[PDB]
């Protein structure tokens, strides 16, 4: 039975490398410290950033490609367990030049500069699998 | 007095089943609980959200009902007493079809899918009372 | 060597009063407290806020002051040493009357409301030194 409830495993904060790509970096950060779930939030600044936003219809992601350097607003996310390994989804918001905020779910960012927290979580499955939404989501918490 | 430090009760880390509305579910969750002060975080999509601005003047919120689905690129807030229950306060960050970021205080929002992170603290009282701003406030921690 | 990973500390959660600039408010709360190295993340409502968008090639950040009152939508960041002090960073999201988001770092905003949550690290140095960037970072967790 799903509950939702999590024991505070290992907690992590971190400068993530100039011109990494910052999901795939998570991802091999929690595949090096063998992390399967986590919660993760951050700051900085992405280069090139690409958002998308979900087309329920055609069960895909609408890509915005941006160009140049966006302040990294927020970043809040997740690491869960799909197709056996760790995987990270998040949503940014991104700021330009004049302070005009753009965002939806992260697709693909290179780092300029990207301070993230990390909380890994210990307990039970919760793995993203596939839905009649063409998302891969966690099995529900039903009160 | 007021410290503002409390210790680290239980974590959660769920999906809210689609067609909830947020607030409802976090309020109704914490209740099951016995959950009374807790901070949350989460992403998602919402359905025909509607945020708030508070108009100081006027001591209530103007609302802006949005429709369709906006991506959910930030939900931060937190769970506190108010009135002997539970009640949930939170801001969020909504992303349309274009990228474009729109947001306020969360006045409602249907679920179509919401990742929410959830951190009981344990403590001394923080309770939201009625003020002079029309807005229900925890004692300020005054250094 | 950097690992990133540290112990839990102190954990907080606060309404700042109004009228303190938030960023120093954090700071002194800080300074206080003794804390050295911590996560933030809050919501609220500030005045005339200053955000900021990083000029890579002039290293600076531009500075855009807004005026009158805007919803703090998020508020994500962190405190570490800089020059043997507590340092806060962090950027915002914000809200206007009409619920559009502007955003950047946070550069200074006086608050009306901010509910702050704060949880302090506890493990190895991480510490904002100068760069070639102009900015004052951590040293990178290379993977």
């Amino acid at each position: 039975m799903v509950t939702g409830m999590f024991s505070l495993g290992r907690t992590y904060l971190f400068r993530v490398p100039e011109g990494e790509e910052l999901l795939t970096y998570i991802k091999n950060f929690c595949k090096k410290e063998g992390i399967e779930t986590a919660i993760i939030n951050g700051i900085g600044t992405l280069k090139n950033p690409k958002i998308g936003y979900f087309l329920e219809e055609k069960k895909e992601y609408k890509v915005i490609p941006l160009k140049g350097s966006y302040e990294l607003i927020s970043l809040i996310g997740n690491v869960s367990l799909k197709d056996g390994e760790p995987f990270v989804h998040a949503h940014v918001s991104l700021g330009n030049e004049e302070g005009i905020v753009f965002g939806g779910h992260l697709v693909e960012g290179e780092v300029f500069v990207a301070e993230i927290f990390l909380q890994e979580l210990k307990g039970e499955k919760i793995e993203r699998k596939p839905t009649k939404y063409g998302l891969a989501l966690w099995e529900e918490l039903k009160l």
